[PDB]
């Protein structure tokens, strides 16, 4: 079937480029972990002509996976193989012959967009009771770092359909790099999570660029309420039919009108009426010199 | 939603959580009313997560879809649904020992375990015993058309007296046509626990219902352990092409290892069909 023929593919010698030796990868603590799946941090001796040990993640499965699991890691390999930007997580390589299946990709110093924010406070060698304060300033940048990776990926006639905050990873310099292609696709039940997805998915089960951007608007609210939860004490299954109707969710607090129109925006029920992903960075562009 | 299935959302209420995955959980609750029960019944509750995709609302419809069919002893018990006024609550069957693979798990430091009267105490008549009920579940589950697809140890119920329930009907299919359920894609059945031809071919009959249930006789002779000890999912391929299958456990007897050999042949044809299986785990028990 389609997966044993991948999962033979993968295990055989043909990327010599991708493929890193099992003896020079020394795998650490747990960085995250699923019922099926896990991600490590890990050093890596020589990775891609690298001088001693370099640091990364390492996703691989848990014993329970199905044949579900399998493919989004492998599906996720066969698309990072492809992709360069510097706002999309870096792929270093793959341990494809010696025991589980290991992705190897770039550690990202922070962890997810989500986690990042919630452990943030919205402001205008000592200790504070948060993290670290963040401007609009802040904010504005990383929704214009992560258009600029999805840009690219539209460009690339890729459609990422799982964008939220905690599939958005916040590396050294708090640069965003989005994550998780596991369900990307080039442009029938599917596991995207209700609240994040268009409604055009919703209804008629169709994904493409301009579904994107409706997730993204859904990112930007995650965004500007510094990790909120989506939709609060509305369950999923009622969601189809307040959309339908042309319920949106409310400005947010702390939350401009030019930024909230934004959102609206990629929120528009016909897909023509969104932004593009060049209008998205654009607005943000202009936010950001008008202080 | 249903007549007949419908509960009034003020009489049940929610308690402390029995389980919970990716995007999914289960509450421990209590009905005022149900059915016309006088008083309060203690039930649970599956309901999702916020964070729940079209397939995981799906698979709790389709759950619901099929406890409306089926009525077995050893099946669990739907008793309704809050699909309403909010958010969508299955109630069924409260099972007191909670999962056979947590039971027997548990049975390995919990006296007077297993010994080869009490509710903790197991004997290999008492193993014969749960298989046994499964096997009748799963015969009754193939005479009404259906592929459960999902039988393991973790999907199996421990009720008052020891009783066992089928359970986990998110996945299980219709098969009233061609008698096979396939679809193009990728099925999300643990690797472990799925038929050679519903791994390479995405077919599921009776008969790798059958391959499953042979799993799931190695857990209950293991008390619970983990099949393919220490193989990646991903080696199953390959390794169950070549022929290799799981090696006989300790406490298991040859008749009871020949029955899972059985189960796992290649061609499911070969396969014995659950009123057999039934048949070889009454004869092994009368001769104890
Ligand atoms: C299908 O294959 C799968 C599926 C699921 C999984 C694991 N799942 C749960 C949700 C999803 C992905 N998960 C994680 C966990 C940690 C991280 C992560 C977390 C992280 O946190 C750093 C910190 C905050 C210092 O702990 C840093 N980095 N750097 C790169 C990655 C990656 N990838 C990370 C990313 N995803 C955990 C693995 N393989
Ligand atoms: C898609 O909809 C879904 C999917 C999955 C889930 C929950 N998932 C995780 C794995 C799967 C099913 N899960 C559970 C959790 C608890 C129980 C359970 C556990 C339980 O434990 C009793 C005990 C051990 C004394 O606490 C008793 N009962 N009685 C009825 C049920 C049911 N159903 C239970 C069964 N399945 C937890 C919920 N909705």
């Amino acid at each position: 079937g389609p997966l044993s023929l991948s999962v033979d593919a993968f295990k055989i010698l043909e990327d010599p480029k991708w493929e890193f030796p099992r003896k020079n990868l020394v795998l650490g603590k747990t960085l995250g972990e699923g019922e099926f799946g896990k991600v490590v941090k890990a050093t890596a001796f020589h990775l891609k002509g690298r001088a001693g040990y370099t640091t990364v993640a390492v996703k691989m499965l848990k014993e329970n996976a199905s044949p579900s699991e399998l493919r989004d890691l492998l599906s996720e390999f066969n698309v990072l193989k492809q992709v360069n930007h510097p706002h999309v997580i870096k792929l270093y390589g793959a341990c494809s012959q010696d025991g589980p299946l290991l992705l190897i990709v770039e550690y990202a110093k922070y962890g997810s967009l989500r986690g990042f924010l919630r452990e943030s406070r919205k402001v205008g060698s000592l200790d504070h009771p948060d993290e670290r304060a963040l401007t609009m300033g802040d904010l504005i940048s990383f929704a214009w770092q992560i258009s600029q990776g999805m840009q690219y990926l539209a460009e690339m006639k890729l459609v990422h359909r799982d964008l939220a905050a905690r599939n958005i990873l916040v590396a050294e310099g708090r640069k965003m790099k989005i994550s998780d292609f596991g369900l990307s696709r080039d442009v029938s039940q599917g596991r995207i999570p209700v609240k994040w997805m268009a409604i055009e998915s919703l209804f008629d089960h169709i994904y493409t660029t301009q579904s994107d951007v409706w997730s993204f608007g859904v990112l930007l609210w995650e965004i500007v309420t510094l990790g909120g939860n989506p939709y609060p004490g509305i369950p999923p299954e009622r969601l189809f039919n307040l959309l339908k109707t042309g319920h949106r969710m409310e400005r947010p607090d702390n939350c401009s009108e030019e930024m909230y129109r934004l959102m609206l925006q990629c929120w528009k029920q016909e897909p023509d009426k969104r932004p593009v992903f060049a209008d998205i960075s654009k607005d943000l562009e202009k936010m950001m010199v008008k202080r």
